[PDB]
Protein backbone atom coordinates (compact mmCIF):
# COMPACT_ATOMS: atom_id res chain seq x y z
CA UNK A 1 0.00 0.00 0.00
CA UNK A 2 1.05 3.36 0.22
CA UNK A 3 4.33 4.14 2.30
CA UNK A 4 3.95 5.06 5.86
CA UNK A 5 6.57 7.33 5.02
CA UNK A 6 4.31 9.75 3.51
CA UNK A 7 2.07 9.95 6.87
CA UNK A 8 2.58 13.28 8.12
CA UNK A 9 2.94 17.15 7.87
CA UNK A 10 4.78 18.77 4.31
CA UNK A 11 5.96 22.56 3.63
CA UNK A 12 6.00 23.63 0.00
CA UNK A 13 10.07 25.05 -0.10
CA UNK A 14 10.06 25.17 -4.11
CA UNK A 15 8.26 25.13 -7.16
CA UNK A 16 9.02 25.98 -10.52
CA UNK A 17 6.70 26.45 -13.51
CA UNK A 18 3.28 26.71 -11.11
CA UNK A 19 2.15 29.80 -13.19
CA UNK A 20 2.60 28.06 -16.68
CA UNK A 21 0.65 24.80 -15.14
CA UNK A 22 -2.17 26.82 -13.75
CA UNK A 23 -2.49 28.39 -17.10
CA UNK A 24 -2.77 25.52 -19.27
CA UNK A 25 -5.66 24.64 -16.21
CA UNK A 26 -6.94 28.05 -17.42
CA UNK A 27 -6.82 29.65 -14.26
CA UNK A 28 -7.00 33.33 -14.62
CA UNK A 29 -4.65 36.31 -13.62
CA UNK A 30 -5.48 37.40 -9.97
CA UNK A 31 -5.89 33.55 -8.95
CA UNK A 32 -2.70 32.87 -10.46
CA UNK A 33 -0.51 35.65 -8.86
CA UNK A 34 -2.23 34.35 -5.13
CA UNK A 35 -1.25 31.32 -6.27
CA UNK A 36 2.18 31.93 -7.22
CA UNK A 37 2.60 33.40 -3.79
CA UNK A 38 0.89 30.70 -1.62
CA UNK A 39 3.56 28.17 0.24
CA UNK A 40 1.21 25.52 1.34
CA UNK A 41 1.41 22.49 4.31
CA UNK A 42 -0.29 19.41 2.85
CA UNK A 43 -1.25 16.59 5.45
CA UNK A 44 -1.39 13.12 4.43
CA UNK A 45 -3.35 11.07 6.84
CA UNK A 46 -5.02 7.40 7.10
CA UNK A 47 -7.70 5.54 8.48
CA UNK A 48 -7.75 2.15 7.61
CA UNK A 49 -7.91 2.22 3.78
CA UNK A 50 -8.97 5.81 3.10
CA UNK A 51 -6.40 8.13 2.22
CA UNK A 52 -6.85 12.04 2.96
CA UNK A 53 -4.02 14.92 1.32
CA UNK A 54 -5.30 17.97 2.62
CA UNK A 55 -3.98 21.00 1.55
CA UNK A 56 -3.74 24.14 3.71
CA UNK A 57 -2.65 27.86 2.39
CA UNK A 58 -3.79 31.60 3.34
CA UNK A 59 -5.14 31.84 0.30
CA UNK A 60 -7.10 28.13 -0.43
CA UNK A 61 -7.65 24.75 1.50
CA UNK A 62 -8.25 21.44 -0.38
CA UNK A 63 -9.03 18.03 0.99
CA UNK A 64 -9.40 15.08 -0.65
CA UNK A 65 -10.25 11.25 0.77
CA UNK A 66 -10.30 8.06 -1.18
CA UNK A 67 -9.25 4.54 -1.61
CA UNK A 68 -6.62 3.84 -4.23
CA UNK A 69 -7.78 2.66 -7.34
CA UNK A 70 -11.10 3.41 -6.67
CA UNK A 71 -12.53 6.82 -8.99
CA UNK A 72 -14.04 9.31 -7.02
CA UNK A 73 -15.11 13.13 -7.25
CA UNK A 74 -12.78 16.24 -6.60
CA UNK A 75 -13.32 19.90 -6.14
CA UNK A 76 -9.73 21.39 -7.15
CA UNK A 77 -8.46 24.18 -5.50
CA UNK A 78 -9.49 26.69 -8.56
CA UNK A 79 -13.04 25.13 -8.29
CA UNK A 80 -12.75 22.54 -11.56
CA UNK A 81 -15.30 19.60 -10.48
CA UNK A 82 -12.82 16.32 -12.12
CA UNK A 83 -13.50 12.90 -11.86
CA UNK A 84 -9.83 11.83 -10.15
CA UNK A 85 -8.41 8.85 -9.44
CA UNK A 86 -5.00 8.18 -6.91
CA UNK A 87 -3.07 5.39 -7.68
CA UNK A 88 0.59 3.45 -7.23
CA UNK A 89 2.83 3.16 -9.71
CA UNK A 90 6.62 1.52 -8.19
CA UNK A 91 5.50 3.55 -4.79
CA UNK A 92 4.66 6.95 -6.35
CA UNK A 93 1.29 8.15 -5.16
CA UNK A 94 -0.13 9.22 -8.44
CA UNK A 95 -3.19 11.45 -8.90
CA UNK A 96 -5.25 11.93 -12.17
CA UNK A 97 -8.00 14.64 -13.15
CA UNK A 98 -10.06 14.56 -15.38
CA UNK A 99 -12.78 17.11 -16.50
CA UNK A 100 -14.31 18.65 -19.55
CA UNK A 101 -12.42 15.84 -21.90
CA UNK A 102 -9.04 17.92 -20.60
CA UNK A 103 -6.64 16.34 -18.10
CA UNK A 104 -4.48 16.73 -15.95
CA UNK A 105 -1.87 14.36 -13.82
CA UNK A 106 -0.23 15.28 -10.02
CA UNK A 107 2.95 12.30 -9.25
CA UNK A 108 3.94 12.67 -5.45
CA UNK A 109 7.16 10.66 -4.95
CA UNK A 110 9.74 10.82 -1.84
CA UNK A 111 13.01 11.12 -2.58
CA UNK A 112 15.70 11.33 0.00
CA UNK A 113 12.72 11.67 2.13
CA UNK A 114 11.22 14.62 0.62
CA UNK A 115 8.36 15.15 -1.32
CA UNK A 116 8.15 15.71 -4.98
CA UNK A 117 5.22 16.83 -6.98
CA UNK A 118 5.33 16.61 -10.43
CA UNK A 119 2.31 18.39 -12.62
CA UNK A 120 1.10 18.15 -16.09
CA UNK A 121 -1.05 19.35 -18.23
CA UNK A 122 -0.80 19.22 -22.07
CA UNK A 123 2.59 19.34 -22.01
CA UNK A 124 3.67 21.76 -19.17
CA UNK A 125 5.42 19.99 -16.27
CA UNK A 126 5.32 22.24 -13.10
CA UNK A 127 7.84 20.71 -9.72
CA UNK A 128 7.20 21.40 -6.47
CA UNK A 129 9.41 20.22 -3.63
CA UNK A 130 8.35 19.58 -0.04
CA UNK A 131 9.89 19.60 3.32
CA UNK A 132 8.71 17.35 6.37
CA UNK A 133 7.97 18.76 8.98
C1 LIG B 1 -1.85 26.14 -3.84
C2 LIG B 1 -2.90 27.25 -3.83
C3 LIG B 1 -3.98 27.05 -4.90
C4 LIG B 1 -4.08 28.21 -5.89
C5 LIG B 1 -5.22 28.06 -6.91
C6 LIG B 1 -4.77 28.19 -8.37
C7 LIG B 1 -4.91 26.91 -9.18
C8 LIG B 1 -4.16 25.73 -8.65
C9 LIG B 1 -4.95 24.43 -8.77
C10 LIG B 1 -4.08 23.19 -8.73
C11 LIG B 1 -3.07 23.19 -7.59
C12 LIG B 1 -2.04 22.11 -7.75
C13 LIG B 1 -1.30 21.78 -6.47
C14 LIG B 1 -0.97 20.30 -6.34
C15 LIG B 1 0.51 20.01 -6.26
C16 LIG B 1 1.09 20.08 -4.82
O1 LIG B 1 0.46 19.40 -3.96
O2 LIG B 1 2.10 20.81 -4.66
Amino acid sequence: GMSNKFLGTWKLVSSENFDDYMQALGVGLATRKLGNLAKPTVIISKKGDIITIRTESTFKNTEISFKLGQEFEETTADNRKTKSIVTLQRGSLNQVQRWDGKETTIKRKLVNGKMVAECKMKGVVCTRIYEKV
